C-alpha cells in the first residue's frame, strides 16, 4: 500500500525508516527473487527493493560529511522492477528519479 513518492516520503521524513513492504536486494535474492525472470511479487507478495545505500559516485545528489544515502523503488506491484526510485539521506532529503538514476529532482 504505501509505495508512491508522496506516501513513502512523508513516511521517512515522519518515521524515520521505509515502510514494511520494503525488503533490501540481497533480501529478496534470498527469498528467490531473480532480477531476469521479473518474479518479484511472485517470491515476495506485496513488497518491493528499498533500504540500499546508493553510492552516489557520479556526484548528481548533493554530498556532505558522513552523509549516507539510500534508495527505494516507487510505484512497484508486480513483474519487473521499474524506473522510479526515492532517494533519501541520513538527514532525510528526499529526490526522485523516473529515468533509472540519470536525473533527480527534489520532492522533500
Amino acid at each position: 500500500v504505501i509505495n508512491t513518492f508522496d506516501g513513502v516520503a512523508d513516511y521517512l521524513q515522519t518515521y524515520h525508516k521505509l515502510p514494511d513492504n520494503y525488503i533490501t536486494k540481497s533480501e529478496a535474492q534470498a527469498l528467490g527473487w531473480v532480477a531476469s525472470k521479473g518474479n518479484l511479487a511472485d517470491v515476495a507478495p506485496g513488497k518491493s527493493i528499498g533500504g540500499d545505500i546508493f553510492s552516489n559516485r557520479e556526484g548528481k545528489l548533493p554530498g556532505k560529511s558522513g552523509r549516507t544515502w539510500r534508495e527505494a523503488d516507487i510505484n512497484y506491484t508486480s513483474g519487473f522492477r521499474n524506473s522510479d526510485r526515492i532517494l533519501y539521506s541520513s538527514n532525510w532529503l528526499i529526490y526522485k528519479t523516473t529515468d533509472h538514476y540519470q536525473t533527480f529532482t527534489k520532492i522533500r
